[PDB]
């Protein structure tokens, strides 16, 4: 029933948006493991803005929630990670408050095309 090609647009629209909040880039590349090598020691699925821009390009995203799942993994993998008394932790916390909003609305007009 419900097209495919709108719905992707607007993914691409929301994931603009949701990047947009993250303005220190902190969250648009994954964790350098070379950087970080206990990195997969705590994390279980590492996630991002760039992969999830692959993965909407690949098809990989054809339910909201699903997209909204890789988004909360940005932000839930942050906060496990880091420190509470650091600015990561802080900009996860932030990035969940903001992209909340965003997702709303954009669920919102996921919804109305079905």
């Amino acid at each position: 029933e419900m097209q495919l090609t709108p719905f992707l647009i607007l993914l691409r629209k929301t994931l603009e948006q949701l990047q947009e909040k993250d303005t220190g880039n902190i969250f648009s590349e994954p964790v350098p493991l070379s950087e970080v090598p206990d990195y997969l020691d705590h994390i279980k699925k590492p996630m991002d803005f760039f992969t999830m821009k692959q993965n909407l390009e690949a098809y990989r995203y054809l339910n909201f929630d699903d997209f909204e799942e890789d988004f909360n993994l940005i932000v839930s993998n942050c906060l496990k990670y880091n420190a509470k008394d650091t600015i990561f932790y802080r900009a996860a916390v932030r990035l969940r408050e903001q992209g909340g909003a965003v997702l709303r609305q954009a669920r919102r007009q996921a919804e109305k095309m079905g």
